C-alpha cells in the first residue's frame, strides 16, 4: 500500500552537477563525458531583453567560461552554440558520467528534477510537463541548469533543462538539445503561455492506483462513449483523450477489470459531484501528474 | 518560485545500499564501514514469524550480502534491538559521512525505497504524531531508510506494513517508533492527528508565494479549543516558528486564519486539504536554496 509522488534516485545526476560562470554570471552546467551543457544565456548580463546571442559568443574565448566541478576548475578547449543550450568541450571527461540519453518528452510525461545551486543539489521532486508545456516546479535564482530526467534501468533519460521563470510563476527550457518546450524564447519580453488543462489520461490512471490500492467509492454502473466523455470533460478544461491514451491504459484496466470506458464514466460523475468530504490516494482534488507507467511502477 | 514536497538527493544513501538474503527471506540492508545493517525478521521463516525467538534464532556463513554483483563475506553477526548488525570482510568505499539520530514525530525526512538491494525511488515524508508514516512500499523494501542531510542522519529504517497500508519501523539502533513489534500478529495504529506547526508553516510557505488571511486575530488559548474540536496537535509555545512571520509579517493571525479554515473550508499551493508534512526548517529551506 501506499502512494505518495516519488522521484528517481538523484544520484547518477549529482555526480553530474557542475557549476559554469561567464563574467558576473553563475549557474549550474551538467558535466557528461567530455562536454558541459547549461543555458546559453550565462554570456547575457543585463543583455536580457534583445540578446544576439551569436553576436555575444563571438566575444567569448573559451577561457571566459569558468568551469568548476567541487574543488576542480575545469578546463575549457572548446565551445559552440546549439539552439539555445550551450556546449563546452572540457579537456578531462567526467568519470561519473553514467549511461544516458537525450530525449524529448511530450506533454503529460513526468520526469524529476533536481534542483541545484552552484553546482550542488538542493532537493529532488517529481514533475509533469502541462499541456502549455509549461512545468510548476519549485525554483529560485540561481536555478538555471537543473535539469529533469528518467531512471531506466541505470540509464539517465535527460528531457529537461531550466532556463526562465515566467510572470506568472511557473517555468520554462529546453530538451538537452537546445530547443524550447512550448512557444518560449530565452529573452525578457512579453511571452504569455497557453491555457493550462487537466492531463485526462493521468486522472484516470490515478483512479485506477485508487482501485489497485483498495478504494472503489467513486465507481459508478454507468459507462459512456468516448466521444461524449471527451465532450464533456472539455466544458473543465480537461485535455482530450485519444484512442492512443486509451491504449496504454490497457494494462491498468486489466489488472483491475474495470474497462477503460466505464472508468471515464466515474470521471465523468467525479467531475459532476466532486468529492463530497472523501478523499482520494491521500488528496481532495483529481490528480494529474502521474502516467499510467508510473501507476504501474510504483503500485505493482 | 514555486513549492514542491521536495527530498534530500539520495546519492550519498544509493552508495549504501544492499542486498541481504537468509533462507528464502530476501531484503534491503545498509552498508556502512563494514557493517551491514537490516531488519532482524530477516532470520524467521513465515512459520517463524508468527512467534518469534530472535536470540534463539540467531551461522554467518548462512547471510548472503549483495552488494551490486559482489558478494560481502559475513564473518560476524550480532544484534541491537530489532536492528540486525552483519560485519563484513570489506569496508564500504562510498561510505559518506554520517551517523544515527532518532526523530520526534512532526519531523520530515527523506525515504529511498529499494528493492533488492536497488534503490526505485526517493520522496519526503513525515513522522506521523501517531508514530507511524503513510509511505509507499510493497513486498521487498524492508530494509529500505529514512534519512536527512545537513552528513547523513540516518533516522528510519523500514520494517512492517500495518493492516490499514501505514508503514512501521525502527531508528538505526533498532527501536520502533511507536507501539509495534516485528512479528506477524494483530497490530493497529492508535488514532492519528493533524501536525498543527506544519499547517502553519506551510500557510506561510504560500503566503510568501502569493497566496486566504484573516485580520481578526486570535488568541493561543482560544486556538488550541478549536485544534482539538479537529484532531490537531496543540500549539505550544516553541512552535512560535518566528522566523517565519519576521519574514512575512502575523503569529497569531495565522492561527487566526488556520482557526477560520476549519470552521468555514479554492485552495493553497494547489492542495485542497491543509497539508501538514514540511516542517518550518523545511520552508525556509525549500524559498531559501540551501
Ligand atoms: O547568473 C544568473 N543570471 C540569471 C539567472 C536567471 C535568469 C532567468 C531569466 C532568463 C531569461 Cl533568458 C529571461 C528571463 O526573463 C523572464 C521573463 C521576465 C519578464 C517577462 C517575461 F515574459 C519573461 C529570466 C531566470 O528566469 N532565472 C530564474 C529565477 C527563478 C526561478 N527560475 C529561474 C534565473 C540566474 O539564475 N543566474
Amino acid at each position: 500500500s501506499g502512494f505518495r509522488k516519488m522521484a528517481f534516485p538523484s544520484g547518477k545526476v549529482e555526480g553530474c552537477m557542475v557549476q559554469v560562470t561567464c563574467g558576473t554570471t553563475t549557474l549550474n552546467g551538467l558535466w557528461l563525458d567530455d562536454v558541459v551543457y547549461c543555458p546559453r544565456h550565462v554570456i547575457c548580463t543585463s543583455d536580457m531583453l534583445n540578446p544576439n546571442y551569436e553576436d555575444l559568443l563571438i566575444r567569448k574565448s573559451n577561457h571566459n567560461f569558468l568551469v568548476q566541478a567541487g574543488n576542480v576548475q575545469l578546463r575549457v578547449i572548446g565551445h559552440s552554440m546549439q539552439n539555445c543550450v550551450l556546449k563546452l568541450k572540457v579537456d578531462t571527461a567526467n568519470p561519473k558520467t553514467p549511461k544516458y540519453k537525450f530525449v524529448r518528452i511530450q506533454p503529460g510525461q513526468t520526469f524529476s528534477v533536481l534542483a541545484c545551486y552552484n553546482g550542488s543539489p538542493s532537493g529532488v521532486y517529481q514533475c509533469a510537463m502541462r499541456p502549455n508545456f509549461t512545468i510548476k516546479g519549485s525554483f529560485l535564482n540561481g536555478s538555471c541548469g537543473s535539469v529533469g530526467f528518467n531512471i531506466d534501468y541505470d540509464c539517465v533519460s535527460f528531457c529537461y533543462m531550466h532556463h526562465m521563470e515566467l510572470p506568472t510563476g511557473v517555468h520554462a527550457g529546453t530538451d538537452l538539445e537546445g530547443n524550447f518546450y512550448g512557444p518560449f524564447v530565452d529573452r525578457q519580453t512579453a511571452q504569455a503561455a497557453g491555457t493550462d488543462t487537466t492531463i485526462t489520461v493521468n486522472v484516470l490512471a490515478w483512479l485506477y492506483a485508487a482501485v489497485i490500492n483498495g478504494d472503489r467509492w467513486f465507481l459508478n454502473r454507468f459507462t459512456t462513449t468516448l466521444n461524449d466523455f471527451n465532450l464533456v470533460a472539455m466544458k473543465y478544461n480537461y485535455e482530450p483523450l485519444t484512442q492512443d491514451h486509451v491504449d496504454i491504459l490497457g494494462p491498468l484496466s486489466a489488472q483491475t477489470g474495470i474497462a477503460v470506458l466505464d472508468m471515464c464514466a466515474s470521471l465523468k460523475e467525479l467531475l459532476q459531484n466532486g468529492m463530497n468530504g472523501r478523499t482520494i490516494l491521500g488528496s481532495a482534488l483529481l490528480e494529474d501528474e502521474f502516467t499510467p507507467f508510473d501507476v504501474v511502477r510504483q503500485c505493482s
